[PDB]
């Protein structure tokens, strides 16, 4: 019985490697260190699907695919301003998302590697046009149509805000999409994949990846993340709080990975950002409680994950809360591309077993002679 | 490393036993054959969801349930008519569940076995009341409302085609939603569990199980074996076209299965009601393929499956064939809504692997030195 499928390779790939046991990522055999600090979201999307670094020519060309894909048609803005106004981000993305595969002419299609870069290069230049022009609209604001100067991160914090952000915003924003663009097989590619074995449309398969990295044990645990912070208060109530958490059996949010038994990589990137950009007090609380995670539950192989530090860092760059998850989808859409077009390339539905345990052959009763 | 996950057993269950090599199906302990001839959708959906067959009362409790929840709120109606008219079914249901989502007040709350049965109710009674209404609208007609007194399956033939089905009718299409209610975990059901494995939302849950469904070699195929039936044209074309496929490896729709490797049992009960109430000239069609298939195929585990004969039996209810897709997930829907209830209730994230082949500890290069 293989219980959430822990340790079961079921593909081979040539995408990202991850070391659990050392903590090291790489992305197309480059570490997610190296990306983080040299590159940038647009060429680290190029080289996850393509699988090499662009040329001068490749990058500009591809970035100028992306700019000019940004922007949303007017029957879906008008859906987005029909959604209930208290609907969550993720909720309202999904939506929105699922009308756009229905008004997409090959929203139906059956994916295939060429086709899925293709429509991939549609939603990802879409989804931060989306989910900063939900948080407006929702809030009565002004639709503000994307700048295609602007570079992928810019351009969010530039529709979300109204304006063209500083420089080290723009920084920590793209760096943000990088490291949450691509982690191998998670839960939410798993699903994104497990649909497109089907050879289901592009679109299905990436409703199937929003709805899992909603999940509050998955993606939605940068949002867990920060309001835990904020509820334990202070540092000073750190300490108490945790041994109750323990004895609980609650789960410390932003702590804990399948496969990473030590510190995350990435958790250690959005720390070094968390602590020139985050708020003081909470960066104090979130090391505190990250200094007690470290003695007590390392052994046990639960340390840091990326979604620990990395709500600090939006938080300290003006973004609010519930656009969080939205943001790390808004990076992942990379990855989830990058896997549906590997996975199909070579496809074979995705179909396991269950083990049965209970009777069977058990004979029909009228409901008559029922008690 | 199993591709395709191929006989990988991931947790244990108490839903649905499926025995592959005598081409058997048990729902919690039943045979699919005895609920098929005796029971009702809404009987097998109460056995699936708690375990047992229902009471007098609990039956008629549950029934009452489901019944007074497949009214559709004027905005989701709203946003059905704003869809583009050449929407595929799947697709739009799709989009309608995720608004249904938005305006549900539990539409983000994190599953539990008992919130998801409650919410279950809601969008299992709806589903046909968005398929047929979709057929209606996008097509120039007016909306009709759900029929409290009437069956599940009854109320969904009512709202398409604005008449009360013959008992027959009602009968075969309850009897369809019954064989297509539950099957372990396949892959639309795997997608349901792995996004319920992240205690997301129901509705984002039934939405991955809807996308996964859609696809051709799945749920899709039921659509596509008809379409393929009809693309033979007649019984004397049947042998050329089945050689030219299979030299072509264009894989047979309805045909093949994961699990089965025999007749698939659900196939069996499809093609005695297929031979009743299906179109002559294309049972005659879909008949002699079955049979070069039991000939060729048939030595290498390759049988006939569920979606093989339902599209007939469909047809021959006036039902057009772009919706049939969209009944399967009427009916799955019971047994996705089974499986998240009993996954969650042990929870453990499902992520598995993949086997890297590639290098590792490239250096970056400045793009002007590339
Ligand atoms: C990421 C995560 C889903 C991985 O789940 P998993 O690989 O199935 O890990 P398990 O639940 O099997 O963990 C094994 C043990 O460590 C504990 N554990 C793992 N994460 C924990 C956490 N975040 N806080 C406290 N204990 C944790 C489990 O309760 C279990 O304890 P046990 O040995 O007494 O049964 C999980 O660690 C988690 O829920 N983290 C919190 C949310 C988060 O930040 N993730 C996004
Ligand atoms: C149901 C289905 C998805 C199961 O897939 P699976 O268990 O992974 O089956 P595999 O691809 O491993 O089958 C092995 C071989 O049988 C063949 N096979 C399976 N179904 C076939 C079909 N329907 N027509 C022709 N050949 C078929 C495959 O092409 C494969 O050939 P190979 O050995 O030369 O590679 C598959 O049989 C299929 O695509 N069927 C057609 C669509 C259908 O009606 N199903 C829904």
């Amino acid at each position: 019985l293989a219980k959430g499928l822990e340790d079961v390779y079921i593909d081979q790939t040539n995408i990202c490697y991850i070391d659990g046991k050392e903590g090291k990522l790489y992305y197309r055999g480059y570490s997610v260190e190296e990306l983080a600090e040299l590159s940038t979201f647009e060429e680290v999307v190029y080289l996850l699907w393509w699988g090499k670094l662009p040329s001068l020519s490749e990058l500009e060309n591809f970035k100028k695919e992306l700019a000019k894909s940004r922007g949303l048609p007017k029957e879906v803005i008008e859906i987005m301003e029909a959604l209930p106004k208290n609907t969550h981000p993720m909720g309202a993305l999904r939506t929105i998302i699922s009308y756009l595969g229905n008004i997409d002419d090959s929203g139906d299609i059956p994916v295939t590697p060429e086709e899925v870069y293709r429509i991939g290069i549609s939603v990802t230049a879409k989804i931060p046009t989306i989910v900063a022009n939900w948080y407006r609209i929702k809030n009565g604001l002004e639709y503000v149509p994307p700048k295609e100067k602007l570079s992928h991160a810019a351009n969010f914090l530039y529709m979300l805000h109204g304006e063209e952000p500083p420089k080290e915003w723009e920084k920590a924003m793209d760096v943000a999409l990088i490291l949450y663009a691509e982690h191998e097989i998670n839960a939410s590619t798993l699903a994104v994949m497990t649909v497109g074995s089907t050879l289901s449309d592009y679109y299905s398969a990436i409703l199937a990846g929003i709805g899992a990295l909603k999940g509050p044990i998955h993606g939605g645990a940068v949002e867990e993340a920060i309001k835990q912070f904020m509820e334990i208060g202070s540092p000073e109530k750190v300490e108490e709080w945790f041994f109750k958490a323990l004895q609980q059996k609650r789960k410390i949010m932003g702590a804990g990975h399948r496969v990473y038994k030590t510190y995350d990589p990435r958790a250690r990137i959005f720390k070094k950002y968390a602590s020139k950009l985050g708020d003081k007090k909470l960066f104090e609380i979130a090391e505190r409680l990250e200094r007690l995670v470290e003695e007590y539950l390392s052994k046990k192989g639960i340390s840091i994950n990326v979604d620990y530090w990395s709500g600090l860092v939006f938080y300290g760059m003006k973004i609010p809360i519930e656009l969080y998850t939205t943001i790390f989808a808004m990076g992942r859409i990379a990855g989830w591309t990058a896997h549906l077009a590997e996975y199909v390339s070579h496809n074979r539905i995705i179909r396991p077993r269950l083990q049965y345990v209970g009777e069977i052959g058990k004979k029909y009763l009228p409901i008559e002679l029922r008690r």
